[PDB]
């Protein structure tokens, strides 16, 4: 895959702490976007990765008088419109649940009020892949009802290989460790 060869190239070339730190964040972000692609592929839903709430609202409800509402500036990864319900989706890749809970409460606080004013029935849904075990957790009762089985075949091994190589290269680097 070109993406792996691209990270390998940057790891091969990297010399400085600040450039190393950005490779690390990029790998973690690509792991997340890789899961998002595979997730939507397994579900037969269109793939998206960060859609402004404004554009979600105009997509499902183009005749809304949008100028009457204060739509918070927020970009969930994706959404599904079942013709009756709007499911807000965010992907996660994590061994723990803490990041899931933070996004859940943020979207519940930021998205749900205005969707209720407008009158679109909405549910926040979060799908987390444990990157070690490949196990899929879901929050969102309606999402679980419409997808009782999630036929994903995930492999995150290459993302660990790449990050491990970078962390080995800067094993001593104090400045670098100060940004994990
Ligand atoms: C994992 O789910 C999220 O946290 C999420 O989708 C975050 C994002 O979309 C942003 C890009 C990103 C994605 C994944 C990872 Cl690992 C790191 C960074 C882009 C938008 N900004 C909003 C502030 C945060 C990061
Ligand atoms: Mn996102
Ligand atoms: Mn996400």
């Amino acid at each position: 895959d070109p993406m792996y060869e691209q990270f390998l190239q940057r790891i091969q070339a990297v010399r400085t702490a600040t450039v190393a730190k950005d490779i690390s964040a990029d790998i973690l972000e690509a792991r997340h976007d890789y899961f998002g692609r595979e997730l939507c592929r397994a579900l037969d839903i269109e793939y998206r990765n960060n859609v402004l709430l404004d554009e979600i609202i105009l997509d499902v409800y183009p005749g809304v008088n949008l100028m009457e509402y204060n739509v918070p500036h927020v970009t969930p990864d994706n959404y599904i419109w079942t013709g009756d319900m709007l499911l807000i989706l965010d992907y996660k890749v994590s061994v723990g649940h803490d990041s899931t809970e933070v996004t859940y409460k943020k979207y519940t606080t930021l998205i749900l009020p205005v969707m209720q004013e407008i009158g679109i029935n909405t549910e926040i849904c979060i799908i987390r892949a444990n990157p070690v075990t490949n196990q899929i957790s879901i929050v969102g009762e309606q999402f679980k009802r419409l997808f009782p089985t999630i036929p994903v075949e995930l492999n995150f091994a290459r993302f660990f290989e790449l990050r491990k190589m970078l962390l080995d290269k800067f094993a001593d680097d104090e400045e670098f460790l100060m940004m994990i």
